[PDB]
């Protein structure tokens, strides 16, 4: 078992990996910008390392900063968390290079879920069904690019391989306006990515956001988790996630599950990872894999019984994955609620001090943040200050839970969007289940 490590993250994630942590007996280093020195999980942690001033670029991108305080601390490994550099295949190879162990998969592996051409190309010959499309960059050659999206059929998407979670996308639904897509779009990837690199996919209307959750360790073991559908979201932002996904059959799960356990096999995966899914018309068509343990993680925890974070760091420590497939049952459902510190009417973050915060309990109430009374919420980083996950022995049972939890929430000195939240799980529609990615914006419309 590692004997220390670095919680290169902040907020309520680095907490969640703190208290994993504890329970394995690891030794915590919290690095933190001047911002964060009054955060949970900082004021919890065994030794605190200040690596830089509030703005990102200087404290938790801070490549050099990070590794020094792995250094100096004597720590073994690094957990990037989620956001900042947990996808950064460079500094993964900067972390292995100077001997310490980085908690994800081979930077090789993080490099090739990162280009989404390449990434297609190894789940669509491991076997996993992906989306129609140009299997392969897209030249300059115009009368090629129509003949690609004849053969697909309108409407078509123009995504950039080196995008992901919607960034530098749009969507093309005639020959007239395919040239200027495809030229902004290698504009946006240029300016964005130093990666002007597009390809072309069959544009799906209506699909729901189902994406699976995998644990492969260093001995050859693969495993499926189940699902999640993360469908309901604003404008590429995820609002409420759920596992299972509604209307998914064992049969279903199992198909998926096992195509996506058998590419980890083939691509010599390592640690946590997610392959996200379009869901429309009982057919699923990958679109993009995450390698870092994710936001929405704990709503799997909830109907597997697996500690994600603790899988993570036992693979980390050369450990086998402590559950095999045929030990991993589906059992009940948790719906997640992400709190955000926001303004209602126009989506900005409202960041702020909290004067007042009570936490919801009860059976099946899960409470995940960093949030306490008198804390401030700093303005540099993500809105997201908390998350609400609540389970039952059936969705109806999870949904009446996160009701009940919702109002015994109380944050109060800031805007949040837990009077959204409500909204959300009174509508009829997200009651009934298996409302598409477009709900909410439509609702929020109306
Ligand atoms: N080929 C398609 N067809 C449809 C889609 C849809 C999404 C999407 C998603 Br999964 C979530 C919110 C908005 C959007 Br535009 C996406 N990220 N990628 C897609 N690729
Ligand atoms: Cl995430």
């Amino acid at each position: 078992m590692l004997d220390k490590i670095v919680i290169a993250n902040r907020g309520e994630i680095a907490l969640r990996i703190l208290r994993a942590c504890k329970e394995l007996g690891i030794k915590t280093v919290a690095v933190h910008s001047s911002a964060d020195r009054d955060l949970k999980h900082v004021l919890l942690a065994d030794e605190t390392v200040c690596i830089g001033p509030a703005p990102s670029v200087k404290s938790y991108l801070n490549i050099p900063a990070i590794i020094s305080a792995a250094e100096i601390t004597g720590a073994v490994a690094i957990h990037p968390g989620y956001g900042f550099l947990s996808e950064n295949a460079n500094f993964a190879e900067q972390v292995e290079r100077s001997g310490f162990i980085f908690i994800g998969p081979k930077a090789e592996t993080i490099r090739l879920m990162g280009d989404k051409v390449s990434a297609i190309a190894a789940m669509k010959k491991a076997g996993v069904p992906c989306v129609p499309g140009s299997d392969g960059p897209l030249g300059d050659d115009m009368d090629k690019n129509r003949a690609i999206a004849k053969r697909i059929g309108y409407p078509v998407i123009i995504k950039a391989s080196g995008g992901g979670g919607g960034r530098g996308m749009r969507v093309v639904r005639g020959d007239a306006e395919l040239a200027q897509s495809i030229s902004m779009t290698r504009a946006e990837a240029k300016a964005a990515f130093s990666n002007d690199m597009v390809y072309m996919e069959k544009y799906l209307e209506n699909p729901r956001h189902v994406e699976i959750q995998v644990l492969a360790d260093g001995q050859g073991n693969a495993i499926y988790l189940a699902e999640r559908d993360c469908s309901m979201q604003r404008r590429h932002q995820k609002v409420v996630e759920e596992a299972p996904a509604p209307g998914i059959t064992p049969e279903l799960r199992r198909y998926i599950g096992e195509r996506c356990a058998k590419a980890c096999v083939d691509i010599g995966y390592r640690g946590a990872g997610t392959f996200e899914f379009l869901f429309e018309n009982g057919e699923f068509y990958f679109i993009e894999m995450n390698t870092r343990i994710q936001v929405e993680h704990p709503v799997t925890e909830m109907i597997t019984g697996v500690d994600l974070i603790k899988e993570q760091l036992r693979i980390a420590a050369g450990q086998p994955l402590s559950i095999k497939q045929e030990e991993v049952h589906v059992r009940g459902h948790a719906v997640e609620c992400r709190i955000n510190a926001e303004d209602p009417n126009t989506f900005l973050p409202s960041p702020g001090k909290i004067t007042r915060f009570h936490a919801p309990g009860g059976f099946g109430v899960r409470w995940e943040s960093h949030i306490y009374a008198g804390y401030t919420v700093p303005p540099y980083y993500d809105s997201m200050i908390g998350k609400l996950i609540c389970y039952g022995e059936n969705r109806d049972v999870a949904i009446a839970r996160m009701k009940n939890a919702l109002q015994e929430l109380i944050i109060d000195g800031i805007k949040t969007n837990v009077d959204l939240q409500i909204r959300i799980m009174n509508d009829e529609n997200f009651q009934h289940g298996g409302t598409n990615i477009h709900y909410l914006e439509k609702k929020l419309g109306l």
